[PDB]
């Protein structure tokens, strides 16, 4: 049977589970043709790594699997939604189906597009110039030979401030049906396991979504249109079977729900993706206003390139410590003043000619503002800008006076702010490596490590290729979708009720059949 | 080789063959492989210090022209920043080598009009370009090889 | 490095004990061994 086992090769799932009696087992399923299709594919392969990274890093070991099947219950959702793309007035349906739906598949490469065009309006607007005479103040451009380009620049400006609103049709029309699934069930969850809006009570995003449950199409793309009957039962009896009823109320534009749209601009108006591709547009307007706020627009490299990013992330996240060290390092400044300001105000003088003495340090509010913004950048301390005290009268009390400047506020401090960040910067990045580990070395289904699965040869790529492979466990959960479901057989059913109660104990959690079976086997 | 054969023309040409010496004993190699290995960030970051250094021009090429006067005699004034090509080549060859900022090679603000706007378009030079990015820059590097 | 310690200390509470002396290698085999043994059984509250 050589060949016939060769031909069936990727469409054998193999998935083991717990339970029936407290053992292991092992189960066998078909895999379609078309599941394995778009599970290989780079637009979702991404989510899988990213899930695998942060759930490694704030997972304990108990909720790890509740992330899990809440994420398995989306990348089903937008693989549902792949395809929803995938290649007189009537005939405006067609092009409104056809043109946003390959817009939007399209969509990468169209705003990499947009940065190459602001790589252009910079560098062609790099040869400006300004003069007394025209061609008061006035400006032209430079472009001595090429007497073209100058117009280039009213096409290529035109040219990108579309650019940019294609973005803001293809985000509104890709993403967004994701950014409120996952919101909704993630309410009716908490409407109906612990009832948040029934016997508990609201954090402002719980707040803002009282404004829906009234509403006649709450479930809108979530599956499901029964969660309402489902709580005007469980926790419904014992309230009122009338008062709850009233609480959740038991072409386009004739019949379009007004409430619920204010609600559905709730949350994309929060969501920080798209509230940046405003920003990234309405500059693009701007431009033509003034014309070199086309420089903004260059900002983009930091949210690009991985490293580039964690450059900025790095800057802020150890944010807690760093802007209240520099709410000292404003201080210990201010204490100096104070002190220059009642004893040494003669040596402040700036005037290098002795007809207008100009002494910086009588206000208190300039002499704090002198010392600021000369006393930190001069590297030397504040005794670079002054007279010196070679003379007599407090030469040595002023001569201490500088040399705890320069130690305290530019060797300690100045040395303290720039440590932050840097090394902020180095460990997020020793993070991005212990996931890498993690991985490697033990698990995430089970419990075990690699000192097991050692003994034998190849230990890692079979017990992760396939015993416990953490990509079958979403072929089986729509796998078992879709059997026609009065023949789940005599696992796959036990599974399937133990899903919709969410009970998570149909995984292994150290244990393998060589678990049980090292003497048998 | 080929170097070694230039040399019979202009003879200071076997001073290229002074370099060899990073090519040779093990930590001398590990100075210059370090130096290219995380060349993945490295490089884009100097692509980032070169733009942030952008900025500034175009700050400074519309407000504050009045102070990038460079001539020591009022007969001949020489106003380093009007073609934006020189401004933005002004910055990065004077405004990250001085270690104080830009502020250091201008005319002050005691003066007025602006004052209080322009000590903080220099105080937030300072911070970026040559706290943490040429910290960053530097840090690349020591600890790679580290 | 002052605060790396402050770093071990969050650690050494997460994995061992602070009654007994074992650590997590023995209640990790069940499910919540840790919820359980540390909310249960040696709760360093309950002896007060
Ligand atoms: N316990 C495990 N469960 C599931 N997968 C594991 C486990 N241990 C290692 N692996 C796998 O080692 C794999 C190596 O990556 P893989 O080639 O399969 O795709 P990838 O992670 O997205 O990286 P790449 O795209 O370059 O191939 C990991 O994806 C991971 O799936
Ligand atoms: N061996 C242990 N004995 C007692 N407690 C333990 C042990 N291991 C973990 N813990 C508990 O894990 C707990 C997590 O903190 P907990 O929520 O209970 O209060 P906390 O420490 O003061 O922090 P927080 O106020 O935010 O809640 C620790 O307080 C600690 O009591
Ligand atoms: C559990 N479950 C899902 O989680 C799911 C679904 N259709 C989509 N979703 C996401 N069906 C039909 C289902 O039984
Ligand atoms: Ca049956
Ligand atoms: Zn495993
Ligand atoms: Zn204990």
């Amino acid at each position: 049977a050589e060949s016939i086992l060769e031909y069936f090769r990727p469409y054998l799932g193999r998935i083991e589970i717990m339970g029936a009696s407290r053992r292991i087992e092992r189960i066998y399923f078909e895999i379609s043709e078309t599941n394995r299709a778009q599970w290989e594919m780079p637009q979702v392969k991404e989510s899988k790594r990213q899930f695998i990274f942060d759930v490694v890093n704030e997972g304990g070991e108990a909720e790890k699997m509740e992330l899990f099947v809440s994420f398995c219950e989306d990348t089903i959702f937008e693989m549902q939604i792949a395809a929803q793309i995938s290649e007189f007035w009537g005939e405006l349906e067609v092009q409104r189906v056809k043109f946003l739906n390959y817009l939007s598949r399209n969509f990468y490469t169209l705003k990499y597009l947009a940065l190459f065009l602001a790589f252009a309006i910079n560098f062609i607007l790099l040869f400006y110039k300004v003069s007394d005479s025209p061609p008061n103040m006035v400006y032209y451009f430079l472009e001595e030979s090429t007497g073209y380009m100058e117009p280039a620049l009213w096409c290529l400006s035109l040219l990108h401030t579309l650019v940019a609103f294609l973005i803001i049709i293809g985000y509104n029309c890709l993403k967004v049906p994701l950014v409120i699934f996952k919101r909704e069930k993630e309410l009716a969850r908490k409407l109906e396991f612990d009832g948040l809006y029934i016997t508990e009570q609201p954090d402002v995003k719980g707040q803002w979504d009282r404004l829906v449950l009234n509403t006649p199409s709450f479930p809108s793309n979530y599956w499901d249109k029964f969660v309402k009957r489902k709580v005007l039962d469980k926790h419904g009896d014992i309230f009122g079977r009338e008062r709850i009823a009233e609480l959740l109320g038991m072409t386009w534009l004739m019949s379009i729900d007004v409430k619920y749209q204010i609600w559905k601009f709730g949350v994309i108006f929060t969501d920080n993706s798209f509230l940046y591709s405003g920003w990234y547009m309405v500059m693009s307007l701007l431009g033509h206003y003034n014309n070199f706020f086309f420089a903004a627009h260059l900002l983009d490299i930091a949210m690009g390139v991985k490293t580039l990013r964690t450059i900025l992330s790095s800057v802020t996240h150890n944010g807690k410590q760093l802007v209240m060290t520099v709410g000292l390092l404003a201080v210990v400044v201010y204490l100096y003043t104070v002190v220059a300001f009642n004893f040494f105000r003669k040596f402040y003088n700036k005037s290098e000619d002795e007809d207008e003495p100009d002494m910086k340090c009588d206000d208190m509010m300039t002499c704090y503002l002198f010392h600021m913004y000369v006393g930190v950048r001069a590297g030397g301390g504040i005794g670079d800008e002054i007279e010196d005290p070679a003379g007599d009268e407090y030469e040595l009390y002023r001569v201490v006076f500088d040399i705890t400047f320069f130690f305290f506020v530019i060797v300690i401090l100045l040395a303290i702010i720039q440590g932050l960040i840097i090394d902020a910067f180095g460990e997020l990045r020793d993070q991005q490596e212990q996931v890498k580990e993690d991985m490697e070395t033990k698990c995430f289904i089970c419990g075990i490590g690699s000192d097991y699965f050692d003994t034998t040869p190849h230990g890692f790529e079979t017990h992760t290729l396939e015993e416990h492979n953490l990509a079958n466990y979403m072929f089986f959960l729509m796998y078992l979708i879709n059997k026609d479901e009065t023949e789940h057989t005599g696992q796959e059913s036990y599974v399937w009720k133990m899903y919709q109660e969410r009970c998570w104990d149909f995984f292994p959690a150290g244990d393998c059949f060589r678990k049980q079976y090292e003497d048998q086997l």
